[PDB]
């Protein structure tokens, strides 16, 4: 259950495919309002490949459904997230995650 709202036009027709790299500048916040991660604070694009279960399923599905030059906010349910086995000292168990996702290339 991922809800995507198009906050950017994203006229690019390119779509991610299997076995491809994908760069996203992601910013995540907990639904109360505090953030835990921001790749842009590191000034480095987050390179991840579609598949291989490198990232949670919600983030990968959201990145797959949205395209180049597009921005969107992903509503990640705890079922598709860490859930009960939350991140140690970072994310409390049974919490939702909101991501500021955007491709730059591929």
């Amino acid at each position: 259950g991922v809800e995507i709202e198009t906050i950017s036009p994203g006229d690019g027709r390119t779509f991610p495919k299997k076995g491809q790299t994908c760069v996203v500048h992601y910013t995540g916040m907990l639904q109360n309002g505090k953030k835990f991660d921001s790749s842009r604070d590191r000034n480095k694009p987050f390179k991840f490949r579609i598949g291989k279960q490198e990232v949670i399923k919600g983030f990968e599905e959201g990145a797959a459904q949205m395209s180049l030059g597009q921005r969107a906010k992903l509503t990640c349910t705890p079922d598709v997230a860490y859930g009960a086995t939350g991140h140690p000292g970072v994310i409390p168990p049974n919490a939702t995650l909101i991501f500021d996702v955007e491709l730059l290339n591929l």
